[PDB]
């Protein structure tokens, strides 16, 4: 075979027949074993956490190379010990009074495919909850991030091998097109699809023939309610915008300020090392957020100096993050669309009735389902704001970078977020390793069948 | 005529919009409200078991009106009950020592795929489980059942409406097409697709770029061992395999019997009505099992009687069910495939080690994930049997019908039964109400992150 | 609203069967009922060019009324004259010494896609072809021009009807969709497709499974041969580059001039109402040719003044043509592609070798198979340039426009031109009314098969 | 085994390059050039005729050697004569009075299907008149003649190679597989379509992004009108029908009969080879000619003896065809479709009017646009009964296997019968070589364009 596109369907078919023979293999292995060769790999994943983040910082041009190695720490480190102790090998509870016990089932071969984004860290994390629940994972990156995500897997792989894992266990496409992605998702032995990528990916996941977590994209409009701690509520907010340049899904795109604390805000804000655009200045840099009616990618994950330089205004070396006022929302209003970089929007609102209602708005701009944020002191006002959003992670006085992928709040912590039936897909639910065994139900008869009416 | 797939394309376009704007409604009454409607709902089914009974079997031809009966009894009592505590509006949980609140929220709106063989026992089950997790429901019978499965969908919706709930929250194409099914699963406003139906509508389901629950087809393998109480075993397993003349997905389809006690079984199931057939009468049985290489639609449901006729063989008037003893397992072998009628393959085996080696076998041959039994006394036979079956459900010391289903062992009760991932399915679970709704998570910061490494 | 989609596929459906029965009526009537349906037909063409031109012009906003006018009359002219003495009718040749006759056979239903820029005289010029071959026709409007492409249609169906022949013979889809070209195109009683538009949708006719008549798109170069009249040859070049302000794909889109004429060329182009822009200028023109990475929609068919006036610059009023020093080829050079507005690129050349090798380049952007041209009085140098271009119209001494069409050459006069297989298309002809007849041979016993070798 | 798939379209992609470049080197050449090179292959398939031929029965179980090596010496004799003087190179037409020119165009790269039924000579047959018209081509098998078909296609290509012509110039998928066949159609290559199969692959080849010529399936009903020689109306007709054991789809699959001659035609039958069926033997062939509603693939091209075991009855050994009397017509009446057997259906008619109603039926099912047969004396009846016809062939006193593809009637030698657009296709002639070169016209400046 000569050509790129059959070489990479080849090598799909042998990752995934050598898959085949390796899951095998793991399915007989103790919940010791394969504790074992989790722990191995999440030991690797930690060592080799800065080098990933500068191979995809490099490869990528996306975000900056401390934040990567953080994000990388996170797979290794609190998806690791989220899964840790979870059993996942033969009989896993009893009811005895129900007469009823239940076995752990892996699904078998899981198709993971990979952001440019988020590209080492989500192999980690993938790579940990299909192991653990003893299944074999085959791989395909982004193209723009094929070698740190191929990276990522070896490394994993090498590790679960010095731990007893056998070969074969975890792949990664090494020539990505879209022939190879769509054999990956329709193959035969494909069992479970994890997508993790852009709407029309996963839309060919659900698709494909085959069951499929994806993903959707978010859009994260959050509240500051006048009783927010506004020092504090800022803190958050930067520190989880600027993180890695604004790249993960759950990232701020917009706040919303109650008029009566809108100047402590601002100069909050401001102290805190944002750059409010004047009109000319928020003219200048919306024209680059947007190129042919979408997200400009060469914006994506770029400090705030480079996009200044990029829309031609001038700002100090000391900014962390740019925001422009809005009052409008929709994809021909830049400022109001998902970003995925240092550009935050600023909406004043009369009090919460009104925040809800621009909340939704922003959501239905390609956030349904995923992530919104509220800083408030006021549980009454909190429990009003949040009972009927749109979003299965509702971030509470929290960056909801962190919090959406349960870094800093109380969900399972994962870089799969799923976004329920009105974000196309199968959960609302962080993905983690129960999602990737099925559970059968030994039952004994308990109870007698009439036969007459 | 010419253009009934453009009226019914326009027909799921309609109850598409309406069951829009009634879920809506639905959605924001109270769990009293909602638990009233669904009550109402279930009284209204119990009453109508009998005559939705009748128009299924004289418009299907597939089994009898007393078993029909009972099968939407279980609808309307067994799923009822099973779902009538569960939490669905508003928040359901509080977890303090996490700071999470869990919220239900709705999917939206249900496309329910009907099977012929139980088609208004499932419409009932998937009505209560869709309007208790506050969701509108539109269903889509097999032709050959569309006039029954129509009418136990207007007999929910009018129960639904008499008790408070919006008009338009249950509806059922009326005209069958492919175009309409197609335009059911993909159009903009569903949300879930419950399929239940052939490999090849599921397939379709799982392609259709929504989120789908599958099932998969059953082929269910029981093992006699030589610790089985005999007489009771038979018993259990005869009412389990005529039960509507065998139509359940996951009623008995090969016994695999100990030699030890082979003579025994023999005479108890010849005593209990199984007519045993002979080398020539094999043959002739065997000829209208499958036409093509596929199960023969004019067998299924159908009384021994009836299907003795049509193979050309005459049997007493007596005779409950079909046997035929075998030794070989293939698609070529007619008596090893599922035939969804009262017929038995019947094995020989020197013990449980040959019996897993063939249950394996027979499950390859179209019930992967679904169902398994076994009949035993010898605990520790049950638990070296069942441990490395994948089937959802292992049923042990119960008819494989209504213990697949919940009736009789406490899985949770269901007509549409998940086969996991090895049979191309979400999940292997029975689908119940906690299926249609997803969780939102309201997480309070409870941790900080660190800026650096 | 939401259901146009469907009434649209609805109506074709009725057409197609209308148009069935229509067209076996006309089958059966004789040769001179025939040519005097057709002459009724050209006659209201006559009548009616003015009136439908100036619909066309405020419609669509292409062009001029003027030109209009003339187009529609070049379709109820010289198309009629072109097909009005053609046999169609029973047996159209004898061969007598061959033992052999052919017999005329009508296509049936032939499906026409009409395009924007020739919006009324390519439904004059199809309907005529089709009834005088004994056919009926279905026209498919593009949606910027469907109420002037219906009135065309309808003036046509009228017509013939007054002449005796039956309703519904020619129809036109009024309200234009994706729905209904592809129900049209694909439909079980659609004989041949006439695909006259973009390369998109002739590609769609050639994956209908229809057998089909499609065109490509032009771009014309002409060369400028130093033996040329060079008076006349700029006056030919004018008037059909600025015909209908250069709506027409065998239009002039870029001059290859010898340079030992190039400063009379120049002068005699300005003289005649070309004004050449500086480099300033033609910066400013290139920004608004192309959007995105092909043809802006809103130049096409704009007279002068317009387009300078949208790329901000001012030229005098009688300036008929801007011109535009050129030098590289190529889809990202806008004054090198396919401009369909009163712009021509002007490259000079040291002389045919070179010409050649620029017009190769230049066709192979968009214009292969289609049409090119040469002014030139010296015959070794027409035969040796000529010989091995790629196009099925080599238009000498004559503006392409009326050349390609066949108004001032002897190619048979179309607004269908196949561009050959080089351009996707099954024939390089002119299309006309023999395309839509088949030849049915009968023939006699001539000669004894041998039974032995 | 496992990536035979991915095999076969590399080696498709491989031999449309080559063919692009073959194709280059060969536009350059004389018209003098190419006759030598088509003359040199259709030497090679003539000498190659008997090899191809027994090879093809072997592979495929169809017809036999005698009659195949005929069928390769149509395309190596008949095709070759009607090509050889044909203008293809430059400008083939001059026209002083209208100030035009045409000038040939080649195509560029054919993708050539080929059936199982006439394998080796729908080979020789396409690529003579692809390359004469300056053409390369891509052949691709049926998958049970997969290699009598390359064999075939390898000797043209040494043929023409040896002659002078470009390597590459001819090629043919070794094994074929759909990912290969749907390659080659929508390749960005490949030109023009030349698809000689069943409807199916024809729809495809219709549905595939490209220009396409395609045949139809025939079913040729045949009337014998009672001004008839009716011992040389039956010779022709058993002729034609029996070559190769009926695998030509222009071969007679029914009889009309004029009543007033009937018994004669029957007694004339059976005398030159008929066996006609009883009532119990025609419901015992009827049963295998269709399997699952559709024409059993195993009575193809087989001899008469061999589809009576099949059926279950007992036959002499010197029968060379089977006939059963037939009233009715429709997929449900196995003897009224197309058998591509020696099977003739036999209706009895009135006359002409009764035939021409009883013919259009035949045609409905599964032959409309291809061809029909009529044997009389009486030029009025002849020229009644063919003016309405919906076939591209209407063949008259012959049998319609030779006369459809101008073997015994002046229609060009072909094995692509197109059958129009009432068969779904672009054309309705017998496809040959002006259907593989686009003309150009080079034209002057004869009248002046006006205002107003
Ligand atoms: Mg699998
Ligand atoms: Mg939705
Ligand atoms: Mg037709
Ligand atoms: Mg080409």
């Amino acid at each position: 075979l000569r050509d790129i596109d059959l070489q990479s369907i080849q090598e799909v078919r042998n990752y995934l027949e050598e898959a085949k023979a390796a899951q095998k293999i793991l399915e007989k292995m103790t919940q010791s074993e394969i504790d074992k060769i989790v722990e191995s790999m999440a030991n690797a994943a930690r060592e080799e956490a800065g080098r990933l983040a500068a191979m995809a910082v490099e490869e990528t041009g996306f975000g900056n190379v401390e934040d990567k190695t953080l994000k990388n720490l996170f797979a290794a480190n609190d998806v690791y010990n989220s899964i840790k102790d979870v059993k996942t090998v033969g009989i896993i509870r009893r009811d005895e009074e129900n007469r009823v016990w239940e076995i752990a089932q892996p699904v078998g071969i899981v198709a993971g495919i990979i952001p440019s984004t988020n590209p080492t860290s989500t192999v980690i994390f993938k790579a940990l909850i299909a192991v653990k629940a003893r299944n074999a994972i085959v791989f395909s990156p982004h193209p723009s991030a094929a070698k740190c995500t191929a990276e990522a897997a070896r490394i994993m792989q090498e590790a679960a091998e010095r731990a007893g894992a056998p070969k074969g266990l975890i792949s990664c496409i090494t020539q990505p097109t879209m022939a190879a992605t769509n054999e990956l998702m329709k193959h035969k032995l494909t069992d479970v699809i994890l997508a993790t990528g852009g709407p029309g990916l996963v839309k060919a996941a659900y698709s494909s023939g085959k069951p499929a977590y994806g993903v959707g994209p978010g859009n994260v409009p959050v509240y500051i309610h006048e009783s927010a701690n506004i020092a504090k509520a800022v803190q958050l907010i930067i520190q989880s915008k600027t993180f890695d340049y604004g790249t993960i899904c759950a990232s701020e795109q917009a706040l919303l300020v109650d008029e009566s604390i809108k100047e402590k805000v601002v100069a909050e804000l401001k102290q805190q090392g944002a750059y409010f655009l004047n009109e000319e200045e928020k003219q200048k840099v919306a024209s680059i957020i947007m190129v042919n009616g979408s997200l400009n990618a060469k914006i994506v994950g770029k400090a705030p100096q480079v996009i200044a330089e990029m829309a031609g205004i001038e700002i100090p070396s000391d900014v962390k993050l740019l925001v422009a006022e809005e009052t409008e929302v929709g994809k021909e209003y830049p400022f109001s669309i998902e970003k995925l970089s240092p550009i935050l929007a600023f909406y004043i609102v009369k009090g919460m009735e009104e925040a809800s209602e621009l909340a939704q708005k922003l959501l239905e701009v390609g956030g349904l389902g995923h992530t919104v944020g509220i800083h408030a002191e006021d549980e009454k006002v909190i429990e009003a704001y949040t009972i009927d959003k749109p979003a299965g992670r509702i971030v509470v006085n929290a960056g909801t970078t962190f919090g959406g992928i349960g870094a800093t709040v109380n969900v399972k912590p994962s870089l799969t977020l799923g976004c329920g039936a009105i974000g196309n897909n199968i959960t609302s639910d962080n993905v983690t390793v129960t999602h990737l065994f099925n559970i059968k139900r030994v039952a004994f008869g308990v109870r007698e069948m009439p036969k007459k009416v």
